[PDB]
């Protein structure tokens, strides 16, 4: 197997696998790999109608998530199909390490397909699996794994109203542009439009986007990309929520302008909870220092 390293960039629906390498000249290259010897759910979807999550499909992501978002790995390609890749990733620099899908099928969140010392140890993860009764070997259909998810809040104001600015737990699981993203509302599976109040990072469109904006996409996407977070919902604009993402590292608001990826907008500044006076303070640090957006060529 020719050997490759990575990070994670993200798990999928099936937990395929998107690794990332370190940008070099532009936005960093992404692999989609596709976990070799095992099955596992189909999460929640939707196109000519709405279809839920298969039983243990999200149990499975959160599993592969909690242990791998922004973790160092490497990875092997078995095979090529007519242009997805199949392989396996190990958790570690080395290919001796935790293999991914051993641990899987050792929860109980995957098994194998319709031999050899690979498929013998996968074997024996899903016979531990059976034997221990975990995750779709359990006594049950696995109902319970499925969310209810809501694809809109009936009314935002309301809503908005309800949580009363106290913080939300939420994952972030897409980021259309540096201050915009897709965030899963948690206890309830809202997944919802979220922008940062505030602040406007420049943006994608046509087949040419605005200076810095892949910059501020890959920015945000890096930090918090697949991370639980918490975040203040602090009004809305149709659809769109406005509000603050909480994690321990920063505020993300906050850094985008010191680091000269985002401007102050008037409209959206009166309802950001942490200090509008903050906002403004650190745009200016980005300014004083001609940092990016704020250059003499731009
Ligand atoms: C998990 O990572 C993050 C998640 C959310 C935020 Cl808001 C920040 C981070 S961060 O720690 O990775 N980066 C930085 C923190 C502090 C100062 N700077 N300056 C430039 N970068 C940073």
């Amino acid at each position: 197997p020719t050997v490759q390293r990575g990070i994670i960039k993200m798990v999928l629906s099936g937990c395929a696998i998107i690794v990332r390498g370190q940008p070099r000249g532009g936005p960093p290259p992404e692999r989609q790999i596709n976990l070799s010897n095992i099955r596992a759910g189909n999460l929640a979807r939707r196109a000519a109608k709405d279809t839920p999550d298969e039983p243990w499909a999200f149990p499975a992501r959160e599993f592969l998530r909690k242990k791998l978002i922004g973790k160092e790995v490497c990875f092997t390609i078995e095979n090529k199909t007519p242009g997805r890749e199949y392989g396996m990733i190990y958790l570690g620099k080395d290919t001796n390490g935790e293999n991914i899908a051993e641990s899987l099928v050792a929860e109980g969140l995957a098994t194998r397909r319709e031999n050899n010392p690979e498929q013998n140890r996968l074997s024996e993860c899903e016979e531990q699996a059976k034997a221990a009764k975990k995750g779709m070997w359990s006594e049950g259909n696995g109902s319970h794994t499925i969310r209810d998810l809501k694809y809109t809040i009936e009314n935002p104001r309301h809503f908005v109203d309800s949580h009363h600015q106290k913080p939300v737990n939420a994952i972030i699981e897409h980021v259309r542009d540096g201050s915009v993203v897709r965030a899963l509302l948690l206890p309830d599976y809202y997944l919802v439009t979220v922008m940062l109040s505030g602040i406007k990072c420049p943006t994608f469109r046509r087949e040419t986007p605005e200076p810095f904006a892949a910059e501020a996409k890959f920015f945000t996407e890096s930090r918090l990309l697949q991370r639980d977070v918490q975040i203040i919902l602090e009004s809305c604009h149709n659809q769109n929520i406005l509000g603050t993402i909480l994690h321990p590292n920063g505020n993300i608001t906050e850094l985008l302008l010191k680091e000269g990826f985002a401007r102050c907008v008037d409209w959206s500044i009166a309802v950001y909870t942490r200090g509008a006076e903050k906002l403004r303070a650190a745009e200016r640090f980005a300014k004083e220092r001609r940092l990016r957006i704020w250059r003499d060529y731009v």
